[PDB]
């Protein structure tokens, strides 16, 4: 089956990527999928913070080793995170309430993850998921105990320890243009790199229900116009994966010349984590679905 | 569907179970076939060397807890493995040369294990795949390097760590009362019981071809002649998942007093190690399968 990763590089974008992890590697068709169809490989689990630090300074690094090491002897690109993120967060981090000692918890965490992999990812989700839908900052225990401020600070410990990763914020539910939270996150982006802060890319986790795959040629148009140097489309993956909504969602990252490629968050169905929409590009045999078929042709003209 | 762990529990075994792990419970429909319909979990990469002692004295358990966690708050039972065995092994483990160090590191990595679960634990596999076809003692870095004391040693050493935990030697190709591995082992385990070694089990890691499983109705009483308190059938699957095939090893199980169970490699076809043969018990959509309903009537004969 063609691949849409070499399509479209063949349209002038960097990658069409996916999520997995070292069971999807070693079960399945998953690799054989990879190998031929796919560009950069992201992961699914094993980069978390509650999979990486359980309890303080205890890292566990045995399952992001192997994709890493997966990936680098088959010519893939690597993207990781979530390097700060409320969800899946150990307790120990949020039962701290001294601003000195979770400053120094996230900054060692960032540090540690970007340091035993520097040079070897293309871009790293350094902050996930840190405004509400109103579009004010959701009050995690970051934004309690450090303040503000703890978004500068995680961008730039994470530019210092690894100068070569593109630095990416994200979120989901930036899929209208006429969202609230779409437009304070480009705000908001603007703002903080006109003050120095080393954000290079806005990620757009793109959980679709059927027919939203329209909405997104206006609104990614409008979180390219933040100015970061990148934008993404992330985890993508569409209830009921109608042709329709794929292949709008691949066209607005075409009509986006600083949207750099799209990442899909699985290869097939029965291991989506919403398995019972059928929302993944290929089917419980591991057969190309439509959807795939579709953006095979959108990408050829 | 009608559960097969509570029918098998009605013809007085002890469980029907599924390999698992974290990022199966997550996705697709996994949990609730486990939660209706099997009685045991076992970890499918969580628990081997790499995963937990990737350096030396060094421990990830994040899988393992999350695994060891969702068991107990759903009324499953709980096994663990491998504990010794050569795939899977870190490089740091292999080029040790001296036997009393790597007796040490052995017994370390044995104790940590069991201990951080200790009384949770039904059955642990200490040593897997210890043997070649030709019945001789597989030529391993434990083998090479302390001789074959490594095996009573590291039995000896888990019957300390918890006494309550039922402790197996496991194989594969032990699907032949004819073939030498499977008098082999037996010979073996009679041999190691009559030197007051702890084998409280055999487990036969049954990965069968269309029409093999005729043969375990042989094999597993063999199996049993060593006067192990329990043997088990385990990591079950079938290519082309015939109900025959199926239904001849539930019987064999059935047939032999001392056989307490039967796990089966996964629950859905395309997350099987050998997806393209379909070798499971439910298929890519998650409905049970024509060996799934074959069972459940041979359970209520
Ligand atoms: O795009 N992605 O599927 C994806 C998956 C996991 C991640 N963790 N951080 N960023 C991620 C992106
Ligand atoms: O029964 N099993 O499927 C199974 C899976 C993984 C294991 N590791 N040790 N024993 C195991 C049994």
């Amino acid at each position: 089956a063609q691949s849409v990763d070499q399509l479209i590089k063949a349209r002038g974008k960097v990658y069409f990527g996916v999520a997995t992890d070292q069971n999807r590697l070693t079960t399945g068709k998953n690799a054989a999928i990879i190998q031929a169809d796919f560009g950069m490989v992201w992961p699914e689990n094993s980069m978390k913070w509650d999979a990486t630090e359980p309890s303080q300074g205890n890292f566990n690094f045995a399952g992001a080793d192997y994709l890493v090491n997966w990936a680098q002897q088959n010519g893939k690109l690597i993207g990781g995170g979530m390097l700060v993120w409320h969800s899946q967060l150990p307790s120990w981090v949020s039962s701290i309430t001294d601003k000195n000692t979770l400053t120094n918890v996230m900054k060692n965490h960032i540090t540690t993850l970007m340091t035993r992999y520097k040079g070897k990812i293309r871009a790293w989700d350094v902050v996930g998921e840190a405004f509400n839908e109103d579009g004010s900052l959701r009050q995690t225990v970051f934004l309690n105990v450090i303040g503000e401020d703890y978004i500068p600070i995680a961008f730039q410990t994470a530019r210092a320890a690894d100068p070569n990763a593109k630095l990416y914020i994200m979120d989901y539910n930036l899929d209208s243009a006429s969202y609230p939270k779409t437009q304070a996150i480009v705000n908001r982006v603007k703002q903080w790199r006109a003050a120095g802060v080393p954000i290079d890319g806005i990620g757009s986790q793109t959980h679709l229900s059927a027919g939203q795959g329209a909405g997104v040629l206006q609104a990614l148009p409008l979180l390219a116009s933040a100015g970061t140097p990148e934008v993404s489309i992330l985890m993508l993956d569409v209830a009921g994966a109608s042709p329709t909504d794929y292949v709008n969602v691949v066209n607005a990252c075409l009509n986006v010349q600083s949207c750099v490629g799209i990442t899909v968050f699985g290869v097939a169905d029965p291991d989506s984590w919403r398995a019972s929409t059928t929302p993944l590009l290929f089917d419980g045999n591991f057969n190309p679905k439509p959807a795939y078929n579709a953006i095979v042709q959108d990408l050829q003209q």
